[PDB]
C-alpha cells in the first residue's frame, strides 16, 4: 500500500502495536559474540543492545579491536551511517578514535546527557573553547572551536587532532536538544529541519567517511533519523515514489543492527516524518 493512506488505516483501526510486533518477530538475528566477551562488559551500556558481529566497526587497535558501533549500508540508497551507543567513561576515547579512523565528518546527537534525572551519555566533547580535552588512551586531542545555539538543536564546530602524527581534521557536532524525556514529539517539523541540516552541511555525503549517529542505545532515536533520510532520498531517486516501503527498509536496516524504533509511537513517528519530508521536498 502507499504510506500516507495506510498510515491512516493503521489509525482508524489502531493496529500499530500489532504492526511493530510483526516487525519483531520478522526482524533478523546474527550472532554477536565479540560484544558478549567478559572483556568488554565496560564497553557495553546495555546488556540487550549489542552490535552483530558481521557488521561491527573494528578499532584499529591489536589489543581491544571491540566498540559498541555498527555499520547500516544502505545499497540503493547509496548511504552508510555508524549508529553507536552514547559513550561511557570508560569510551570516550575510543569514540573518537573511531570517528579519526572511519573518516567521519558529522557526529549526530539526539539525547541530552542528563534526562529523566540519570546520565544518559558521558560529557564527552569540550564545553569551554580555552579548556581543551585529551583522550590519552588513545592520543588524540579535542578543541571547540565555535558554537551556535537555536532553539530545537545547537551546531558545534570541532577540532580533533591525532597527537601521533599532528595530523588535523573539522568535526561537525549536531545536537538536537528537544526530544522530550518519554514519547516523541507532537509534530515532525523540527526533527525534518534539524535532518536537513545535517544534509546540506556534507556530512552524509559520500566524499566523507559516515556519519557517527547516537541516542542512548543508538537504536531508538537514532534508528528514526537514518530511517527517514533513506526513505526520503528513495522517494527522489525513484520513478514511482509511491513504491517506497517503510517497513521494509527498516527490516532491511534491522539486518546491520539490532532493535532499530524501540516502540510503536516511533514506528508512527518515522511515518509521520517521510509523509511530511515528501511534501516539502517537492
Ligand atoms: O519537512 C521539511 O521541512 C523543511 C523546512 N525547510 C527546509 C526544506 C526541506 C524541508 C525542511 C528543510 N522538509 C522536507 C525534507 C526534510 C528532510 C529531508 C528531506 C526533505
Amino acid at each position: 500500500m502507499e504510506m500516507e493512506k495506510e498510515f491512516e488505516q493503521i489509525d482508524k483501526s489502531g493496529s500499530w502495536a500489532a504492526i511493530y510486533q510483526d516487525i519483531r518477530h520478522e526482524a533478523s538475528d546474527f550472532p554477536s559474540r565479540v560484544a558478549k566477551l567478559p572483556k568488554n562488559k565496560n564497553r557495553n551500556r546495555y546488556r540487550d543492545v549489542s552490535p552483530f558481529d558481521h557488521s561491527r566497526i573494528k578499532l584499529h587497535q591489536e589489543d581491544n579491536d571491540y566498540i559498541n558501533a555498527s555499520l547500516i549500508k544502505m545499497e540503493e540508497a547509496q548511504r552508510s551511517y555508524i549508529l553507536t551507543q552514547g559513550p561511557l567513561p570508560n569510551t570516550v576515547g575510543h569514540f573518537w578514535e573511531m570517528v579519526w579512523e572511519q573518516k567521519s565528518r558529522g557526529v549526530v546527537m539526539l539525547n541530552r546527557v542528563m534526562e529523566k534525572g540519570s546520565l544518559k551519555c558521558a560529557q564527552y566533547w569540550p564545553q569551554k573553547e580555552e579548556k581543551e580535552m585529551i583522550f590519552e588512551d588513545t592520543n588524540l586531542k579535542l578543541t571547540l572551536i565555535s558554537e551556535d545555539i537555536k532553539s530545537y538543536y545547537t551546531v558545534r564546530q570541532l577540532e580533533l587532532e591525532n597527537l601521533t602524527t599532528q595530523e588535523t581534521r573539522e568535526i561537525l557536532h549536531f545536537h538536537y536538544t528537544t526530544w522530550p524525556d518519554f514519547g516523541v514529539p507532537e509534530s515532525p517539523a523540527s526533527f525534518l529541519n534539524f535532518l536537513f541540516k545535517v544534509r546540506e552541511s556534507g556530512s552524509l555525503s559520500p566524499e566523507h567517511g559516515p556519519v557517527v549517529v547516537h541516542c542512548s542505545a543508538g537504536i531508538g532515536r537514532s534508528g528514526t533519523f537514518c530511517l527517514a533520510d533513506t526513505c526520503l532520498l528513495l522517494m527522489d531517486k525513484r520513478k514511482d515514489p509511491s513504491s517506497v516501503d517503510i517497513k521494509k527498509v527498516l527490516l532491511e536496516m534491522r539486518k546491520f543492527r539490532m532493535g532499530l524504533i524501540q516502540t510503536a509511537d516511533q514506528l508512527r513517528f518515522s511515518y509521520l516524518a517521510v509523509i511530511e519530508g515528501a511534501k516539502f521536498i517537492m
